[PDB]
């Protein structure tokens, strides 16, 4: 298994650069190497893995919030466009469940001006069709998404005015969302991982009476008791961070710390409750999507 870092944004070497590039991490050798770029730059992109392909969903190309979607085959090192979403979405969460790809929330400015989204749509690869399903209780851009126990959890995000600690779960069998316990910390631009039966919320950003803050903290959700609790923080704050789970570790990839778009990467072992730095990406990337394949 490799970790892929997809798209993102940086200022290095060029200011305000939205990225089409892809790089792959081999955990066995602790090395990153470039692979084929996407058809368009995508920051705030969502990523899904199904049928041996990486799907890059939505994002922002530097000018336009995207409804387009493209799929990467690692066997051929080639991207192919598939059917676009019905709604343009950057800062979008993406989940795979029941053989479908779900696009969750996000942001656009095309149809009805500046819009943070509560809507949900589902892609069936066997029909190459996107279908709207039930919306969330609140708009969420910069939302993290987890799949566990047959449910999609939407974690945190930004509703257009407030950075959210709320969390809600979608059951595809009933087409209904239900609120669960909120996180202790409000987090937009948050990464999410499922490991060991727990959902981890990684980093993110929020506001306070004393100002805005990028977060190094993590908290873990226990679905059996509907409770969140802190675990060890990362070495650096990361919002707009990508998260991967492989071989029993959570990898935090890139992000923005409030001052620097990060190329650094670190891995968390739940058994030790400790983070360890691993090799940095070749490219700095915030608003990055991450996939394991």
């Amino acid at each position: 298994g490799l970790i892929y870092a997809v798209g993102g944004y940086n200022n290095s070497p060029d200011g305000h650069t939205h990225l089409s590039s892809l790089e792959a991490y081999n955990p066995s050798t602790d090395t990153w190497s470039p692979v084929a770029p996407m058809s368009v730059p995508r920051s705030g992109v969502g990523v899904a893995v199904i049928d041996g392909l990486i799907y890059a969903v939505g994002g922002y190309d530097g000018h336009t919030h995207l409804n387009s979607v493209e799929a990467y085959d690692p066997e051929t090192d080639e991207w192919s466009l598939v059917a676009p979403m019905t709604t343009r979405r950057s800062g979008v969460g993406v989940a795979v469940l029941g053989g479908l790809i779900y696009a969750v929330g996000g942001y656009n400015n095309s149809p009805d001006g500046h819009t943070h989204l509560s809507s949900l749509e589902a892609y069936n690869p066997s029909t190459d069709t996107w279908s709207p399903v039930a919306p969330m209780s609140v708009p969420r851009s910069g939302v993290g998404v987890a799949v566990i126990d047959g449910l999609i959890y939407a974690v945190g995000g930004y509703d257009g005015h407030t950075h959210l600690n709320s969390v809600e779960a979608y059951d595809p069998e009933t087409d209904e969302w239900s609120l669960v316990a909120p996180m202790t910390t409000r987090r937009s631009g948050v990464g999410v991982a499922v490991l060991g039966g727990l959902i981890y919320a990684v980093g993110g950003y929020n506001n306070s009476p004393d100002g805005h803050t990028h977060l190094s903290s993590l908290e873990a959700y226990n679905p059996s008791t509907d409770t969140w609790s802190p675990v060890a923080p990362m070495s650096v704050p990361r919002s707009g961070v990508g998260v991967a789970v492989i071989d029993g570790l959570i990898y935090a990839v890139g992000g923005y710390d409030g001052h620097t778009h990060l190329n650094s990467v670190e891995a968390y072992d739940p058994e030790t409750d400790e983070w360890s730095l691993v090799a940095p990406m070749t490219t700095r990337r915030s608003g990055v999507g991450v996939a394991v394949l």
